[PDB]
């Protein structure tokens, strides 16, 4: 299925009959950062595999479901289950559910993930608001808009200068600030490994040279494809661990230790980004 | 279609019989750079869709011919309407045109293209000659090569320590020199983006780190296939604009102001090539 | 075909069947240094095309078998005619062989491969112990664990830190003192460059700014499987070339020179190999 206007539209026109939410704002959350989704009000959970055109995850398994309804008195729309391009999904896969946001209305997508820290500042825990990215699949003909061009989308050769919105991480740290947490809040450049192995001692290393502060497996094609449809991105990296340190001291990174880091920090992420969810602009 | 010695033969037979010009000299051109082509004398135009083998460019649409005729006293083939790997296009589909090329006597390759500078002595309306450059999808398992070889065109593993000839990048020198222009043209090193993304700031300011001069999304693939089957080439970059000072004025890339900078230059470009062809060796 | 529990397992059963060796070792050969194969003991020699899902080899051609029998006093298997990303073989295609060797009980795998030298004390015919890579393929989406997970092999996201084991290198080094050789031997991390072009003088380059000591076109996609399922690995490099010397001086690099300088190491290398293999530990 490719993620043009027409097959977009159809899988809109599903969820707007089935759920009455008009969201205006789209969230997708890194693995063990999800607990925002359960706590939304009146919502409508929606099985990938009921809408029309959702790529199918079975292979993959574990949960695939939008869920819309109501956070801090604004509409979302949430992926719950999110879609990763090193389990071999397509360019297609990826994008036709951030078109779906986009016709239904989204403006705004929020998304979180856990990184690796490359910059020496950064310390397990850590929080870094993204403002830009080395996209080493896009460089390396990867690129999730590889292939035709959706007009009714976006331009064939989107500029991704202003792709992480300034005034959203000033608001991201304004509330980190009003709440005391801001010594854990850093910005930085955002490397896109596209895994599924973690980076390795070495390409650490090189990351380091390259100017990256962070390493990960996700968010970059997510934020391409909204970039490239006008939606506006904030992206936060929950900082697992530093990988630089790690390689230093022969320590190993390890999945589950990257879910127990994501257990310590979820709460607080949760009360942010519902923060900023009642604090975004009506416009 | 696989871009193989069969293949390649039947769209040679086909365009040999309908033009009736055997072309010494190949050339690619790029966006809004294309206008030589419509001065080509006593011209032949084959439509892509014509030619047995030729890959199918439908879905992207706009223009797709084959054009044959004499430049400057020499005889030509032209591709108008170039084919990028962005598109989708496979390695097969690229390879196959460039081959074609060779079996109809193609000694020598031209391509322009528009491009990024990343290096500070890079402005806007200059001109590159490219000496090298680092293929960021052939490092990523990308490369147009990848696949079984025709080794009736070229080894497995060619080498591109000469793939951009250096007498023909003497030639535009002195030709450039000639005509007061000189000041206009730099040498420089050319990092392939897969695209369809420009340079994002960040990794603009990695290429830097990385000796790169200049980026852009297309021409390797076909240095590569020319190298790999014995045509020399000459590939000159029009930069568009410096990515490196637009990152530090917060000033967006833009295909409408890539454009009017192709326009700016159009008219010395062909006067520049004209001449280029004629002044080419009979050898 | 996939490279799951299910076919790997038949794949074996076949093996076990025809061979009746169960062996400890894995060995996959550069070109032209596989002669050792040549001299396995009571070796039972099974085509690729015989094993059930096995890859199909017959595009590329050329040698495609699997060799089991005893080399210093260790059962052992091999592959005679690797497989190359370069020439278009899938993910599931590089992975099902090494995890049909996890099935049969291998528990080391032993890797040579030639390759470009980018440190400055790298000459033509050294010996690199690689002990850690940069992996632009997956860094660029292109990971040979692209694709669901195979659970029963391996975890979703494994860690790189020991993918090269010490004590492996550490008794490769020891055999070369012993037989006072160690002056050929140095220790580098290995760039993986998807090929099949050489590596550019600027690629070259840019390799020497990001700390790479040696560049390939191999090895990483089966030390990630390896490691992925458990086996522990030694991988060596035989430096054909030193391509910064090489572009500072103008010089190509070529297949011919490549394995000529193969044939010049061949049984030294061959002679060292099987002392480590006698030398390795029996648990
Ligand atoms: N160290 C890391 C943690 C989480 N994700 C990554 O890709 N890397
Ligand atoms: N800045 C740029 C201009 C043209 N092409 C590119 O890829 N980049
Ligand atoms: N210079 C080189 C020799 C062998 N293999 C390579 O990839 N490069």
């Amino acid at each position: 299925v490719v993620a043009n206007y027409e097959n977009a539209s159809m899988a809109a026109d599903y969820i707007k009959r089935v759920s009455n939410v008009l969201p205006d704002i789209g969230i997708i959350c890194g693995s063990g950062l999800g607990k925002l989704i359960e706590e939304i009000e009146e919502r409508k959970v929606i099985p990938y595999i009921n809408i029309p055109n959702f790529p199918k995850t079975t292979v993959a398994g574990h949960v695939g479901n939008l869920v819309l309804g109501s956070v801090g008195g604004r509409k979302i729309v949430a992926m719950q289950g999110r879609l990763h391009m090193y389990e071999g999904y397509s360019n297609q896969e990826i994008a036709l559910p951030i078109r779906v946001m986009k016709l239904l209305g989204v403006r705004v997508l929020l998304i979180t993930n856990l990184a690796g820290g490359i910059n020496r500042k950064l310390k397990s825990g850590d929080f870094v608001l993204i403002k830009g990215h080395i996209n080493f699949p896009g460089l390396g003909l990867n690129n999730v808009l590889v292939g035709p061009n959706q007009d009714e989308f976006g331009p064939r050769f989107p500029d991704l200068s202003n792709a992480y919105d300034r005034l959203l991480q000033q608001l991201a740290l304004k509330i980190a600030q009003e709440n005391d947490f801001q010594d854990l809040v850093h910005e930085g450049v955002y490397a896109f490994n596209g895994g599924p192995t973690y980076e390795s001692p070495d390409e650490s290393n090189m990351l380091l040279k390259l100017g990256c502060d962070v390493v990960g497996m996700s968010t970059v094609p997510e934020v391409i494809i909204a970039c490239h449809c006008g939606i506006k991105v904030l992206a936060v990296s929950l900082i697992a661990n530093n990988s630089i340190l790690d390689a230093e001291n022969d320590v190993s990174i390890n999945h589950e230790k990257v879910l127990a880091v994501a257990e310590k920090r979820a709460d607080l992420l949760q009360m942010w980004f519902k923060e900023i969810i009642t604090r975004l602009p009506l416009d």
